[PDB]
C-alpha cells in the first residue's frame, strides 16, 4: 500500500535517500528537496543548481549534491543553506560520494575529482578515461570508475595514480560495485563483469541479459543485476551462471536493490516490484507512479520510489 506520496518537484526525481525520518530527493528541476517522512510534506528546498541534479548523499550535518550545471554543492541540511560550490568540473556531475575528509565527483567530463570538504578545494583530477565518467565508489584507499569509454579504473586516491585499468566490456561501463578484492561492473553490451582488483583482470562473465544492464548489486553469495531486456537476474558470483530469471516487468529495470528476504526493483513501466529471493517469485507490485521509476530505497519494512512523474511515494513492503 502507498503510505505517502511527497508532491512539490516540478520535475522528475533523479536520485533520492532516505534515513530515519528524512528523505532527500534531487530533480530534473534543479533543485533537491528535504522531506518529513511522518507526514509526507517538504522541510525545505535547497535552491541554486542550474540545472537537474543528478545524484545526491547526506547525512546528519549535509547535503552534497551534483549537477547538469557541472558543479557540486555542499547544503546545511537544517538551514537548507547553500555552504560551497565545488567547482572544476568542465560538464555534468553524474556520480558522487563524501566521507568526513573528502568528496569525489564523476564528470563527463571524463575526469574524477577528489575535494578536500573540509577545506572546499580540489585535492587532485583523475585523469585516464576517455570518455564520461558514470559511476563510482571508493573507500580508505581506493576510487573505482566506471566510463562510457567501456573501461573501469581502480585509482589511488591519495596520489590520484591509476592503478588498474579493468578491461574487456565491448560498450559503456554503466553500474558497479566494489568489495574487497572484487569489482562486479554492468555494461551496456548486456553483460556483468567479475573482476580480480589484486591483478585487474576478470574473473568471470555473466552472459544472458538481452540488452544492457542498468544497476547491480552483489554479496558473497550472489550477483542480482536488473536489465533493459526488463528482467532481473540473479547469478551465482563464484561460478558465473544465471540461478534465476524475474520476469514481470514490462519495460526496462532501472533500479534495484536486494537483501536475505527480496528483491526491490525498479522500472521504466511505472511500477516497483518486490520478488521473494527465495522462491524466485513476485509477492506485490507496487502500482501508483504515472511514470518511469528512477530510484528507489528500501530499509526494513518501508520502500522509498523516485519517478519520471515528478513524486517520491512511501510504501507498505508487507502491503
Amino acid at each position: 500500500q502507498s503510505l505517502r506520496t511527497l508532491q512539490g518537484h516540478q520535475s522528475a526525481v533523479t536520485s533520492l535517500q532516505f534515513n530515519d525520518n528524512i528523505v532527500v530527493s534531487g530533480s530534473d528541476d534543479s533543485t533537491v528537496k528535504v522531506w518529513d517522512i511522518k507526514t509526507g510534506q517538504s522541510l525545505r528546498t535547497l535552491q541554486g543548481h542550474q540545472s537537474a541534479v543528478t545524484s545526491l548523499q547526506f547525512n546528519d550535518n549535509i547535503v552534497v549534491s551534483g549537477s547538469d550545471d557541472s558543479t557540486v554543492k555542499v547544503w546545511d541540511i537544517k538551514t537548507g543553506q547553500s555552504l560551497r560550490t565545488l567547482q572544476g568540473h568542465q560538464s555534468a556531475v553524474t556520480s558522487l560520494q563524501f566521507n568526513d575528509n573528502i568528496v569525489v565527483s564523476g564528470s563527463d567530463d571524463s575526469t574524477v575529482k577528489v575535494w578536500d570538504i573540509k577545506t572546499g578545494q580540489s585535492l587532485r583530477t583523475l585523469q585516464g578515461h576517455q570518455s564520461a565518467v558514470t559511476s563510482l565508489q571508493f573507500n580508505d584507499n581506493i576510487v573505482v570508475s566506471g566510463s562510457d569509454d567501456s573501461t573501469v579504473k581502480v585509482w589511488d586516491i591519495k596520489t590520484g595514480q591509476s592503478l588498474r585499468t579493468l578491461q574487456g566490456h565491448q560498450s559503456a561501463v554503466t553500474s558497479l560495485q566494489f568489495n574487497d578484492n572484487i569489482v562486479v561492473s554492468g555494461s551496456d553490451d548486456s553483460t556483468v563483469k567479475v573482476w580480480d582488483i589484486k591483478t585487474g583482470q576478470s574473473l568471470r562473465t555473466l552472459q544472458g541479459h538481452q540488452s544492457a544492464v542498468t544497476s547491480l548489486q552483489f554479496n558473497d553469495n550472489i550477483v542480482v543485476s536488473g536489465s533493459d531486456d526488463s528482467t532481473v537476474k540473479v547469478w551465482d558470483i563464484k561460478t558465473g551462471q544465471s540461478l534465476r530469471t524475474l520476469q514481470g516487468h514490462q519495460s526496462a529495470v532501472t533500479s534495484l536493490q536486494f537483501n536475505d528476504n527480496i528483491v526491490v526493483s525498479g522500472s521504466d513501466d511505472s511500477t516497483v516490484k518486490v520478488w521473494d529471493i527465495k522462491t524466485g517469485q513476485s509477492l506485490r507490485t507496487l502500482q501508483g507512479h504515472q511514470s518511469a521509476v528512477t530510484s528507489l530505497q528500501f530499509n526494513d519494512n518501508i520502500v522509498v520510489s523516485g519517478s519520471d512523474d515528478s513524486t517520491v511515494k512511501v510504501w507498505d513492503i508487507k502491503g
